[PDB]
């Protein structure tokens, strides 16, 4: 009846960029936008996410 749409922004430490817009409940956006870092953080290396636009934009950097 009523959902929401996050997109996230992940900064490679090459330099690249990829956008990624999830869709469905706020709670499970958040935790699928994690899901893809988290299987890119195997070569790409630890990460950090910060909150923007109450929450409906992810900034997800990885630190190499």
């Amino acid at each position: 009846m009523e959902e929401v749409t996050i997109k996230a922004n992940l900064i490679f430490a090459n330099g690249s960029t990829q956008t990624a817009e999830f869709q469905g409940t706020f709670e499970q956006a958040t935790s699928e936008a994690y899901a893809y870092a988290d299987t890119l953080k195997q070569d790409n290396g630890e990460w950090t996410v910060d909150v923007a636009d109450q929450g409906y934009t992810l900034n997800i950097q990885f630190a190499g």
